């Protein structure tokens, strides 16, 4: 992150914040738990309660992303209702506002739909995180077997070196040594390859959602241009709205840029 | 939106979907209400229960966005925990994975922080939506007075034209006519100006969040390049990690592009 | 401070830590309040209980440094006892150890004495912090008078513009305006000059204590050179100690460098 050289928690303002000062904190700071009700919070402790020690963190990790999915499902679905209600209010308004508002509802509807595709790809990233969780949890019992083996041979050797079980326990240590070694190496291999692929796919989904979000946001700015802000005095009639086809053409250009999106092209060019 | 010429609900695939087929639907389709618990749903009906008829839709609208804010608050805060837990797991892994993972946790932390600023600006857009709700709700009683006036004069005229209250009720109709006319005109004025300003600011916040999201996503892709996917065979040691400063420099370029973001420049260029 | 680009609290190791790994955390983590008993903690809240609002932070600040002084008084005095007890143990040991140990006790005694001078200068810095506290606390009642004045004139003007007290209250606002302005300007002046002088003197005391600490520490390292670590086998006598004058001369050089310390010279040369 970006932080200032001060004991204060507040960081240095961004160049974007220089032009527009940051708004006051949101008035939705509920005086409650604030973390996806109670069942999710109790579930969070349950992952580390009765799971393998090695995979306890991963058992939380994959399921924690389910909390991301469930919360984002509400965001996508409930914001979808906002587009429903927004375009509905356009009726009890003048024609110019009605056309702009319901068109904005279409654009927000697209915002929600793209979000839903993002949650689907997010689920796929969660699924492969579950897969690496599964193999790591399968590795753990071998570690259990190995430490049990060295514990027994150490205890038996301490008791007496003439025990007949130590000749076979020494080979059992070598047994488990090669046993654990082969899949410890592939555990690093599969973790590296799967994490790289999963997060490359996840960031690909993030880039897809991000650029689509930006394209609709900018074209909504162009859509908002057909919104007269003239302060008409009372007693005088309004000229009739005429930008019906102009807003219609704006959507067509939006759809044209929507259906012509390939990963080869990218307006965002990191340095 | 984009839909195909078919009675089927499924739409035509996007060019992005042509390269990568869409993933299967998420496994988080809970068999429950699925809309921000029950209190929000019961609250949604309450807005239209005991409110002014004109502002019933707006009373829902501004408060519905509070449901967006509350749900997004969970998303921002609970995904923030995912960055916490992800970087924590980097300990019980090789050094290369540890450096990449905790750096990814930093980038996701920035993702959450930018989300929080988005919710703050979203609250401001909700607040001005509350303001237009307030004035429209203040307009409603005049409509109540006007229809009551014409109802009384019509009923009195039907009963008898010689009633002494009709001479003053006729002027009362003109009274309320000019009364309602002046602020009906400004109601259209303030609704148009405030909606345009609020949604221009909201789309400005959306563009800000979108481009910042994309910048961090792309630089995370560059960060992921320092992740060897070589399938090392068991029994052979690994060369030591060396991309400590390379990943450090990647963040510096990310911060440099982060602190040098102005609305004058925009990589996204709509056609 | 120096922190790493990770959500982990642990920072990047220093170059000094690279040569010598950091030791495990101290075993003195008492399961108690741990902040200078209870009276100091209760006193800390008392400073902000019944004090002027403007000087509440400074009233804590100057007195908080008394907590530094009281705690450092214990450190200086109780470590002074450690030098007493250390040199005492030198009796029931061989002559070589006895000479080295009691000489080390002398050096630690000097360590304590220099600490005491540091606490004295620390008290002076605390005293001038009390002085700026006093003047700022004296400024506060004028702010009280000014806001009371504007409150009364606003309330009286709201009640009626014909009130006879408003003609004199308007001049009273100008009265307090020039009143507050003259010492607000000097408040900034005196705060800047006094804080600069106090912390320059405080850092001068810190530099004095620091370099004296280092000089005694290094000469103690030279003193420790007269300490044979040979593993003498049992049954063989030891050669008699002879470095009596060598350790005596080491102290003389230490005292010679001690009495020849001027602020013009400084081994520490910041870049």
């Amino acid at each position: 992150m970006h932080r200032t050289y001060s004991l204060r928690n507040q960081r240095a303002p961004t160049a974007a914040e220089l032009q527009a000062p940051p708004p006051p904190p949101s008035s939705t700071k509920s005086k409650f738990f604030g973390k996806a009700s109670i069942a999710s919070s109790f579930r969070k402790n349950a992952a580390g309660n009765f799971g393998p020690e090695l995979a306890r963190k991963l058992s939380q990790l994959v399921k924690t992303e389910k909390g991301v999915l469930r919360a984002m499902e509400v965001v996508a679905s409930e914001r979808r209702e906002a587009a429903k209600q927004l375009s509905l209010w356009g009726a009890d308004n003048d024609d110019d506002v009605s056309d702009v508002t319901d068109k904005l509802g279409v654009l927000i509807y697209e915002l929600g739909e793209l979000q839903d595709q993002f949650i689907d790809k997010y689920d796929q990233y969660r699924v492969t995180l579950k897969s690496i969780r599964n193999i790591e949890a399968s590795v753990q019992p071998s570690r259990d077997r190995k430490e049990k083996i060295t514990d027994e041979i150490a205890h038996l050797k301490y008791k007496d070196p003439q025990s007949t079980k130590i000749p076979v326990l020494e080979q059992e240590l070598v047994r488990a040594e090669a046993e654990s070694l082969v899949a410890e190496a592939q555990l690093s291999n599969i973790t590296r390859e799967k994490l790289k692929a999963a997060y490359s796919y996840m960031f690909d989904s993030l880039r897809e959602l991000s650029e689509k979000f930006a394209l609709i946001a900018g074209y909504g700015k162009a859509l908002l241009e057909l919104l007269d802000d003239s302060p008409v005095t009372p007693g005088e009639a309004r000229p009739a709205y005429d930008g019906y086809e102009a807003s219609r053409q704006i959507i067509m250009d939006a759809e044209s840029a929507l259906e012509s999106w390939t990963l080869d092209m990218a307006a965002v060019k990191p340095t």
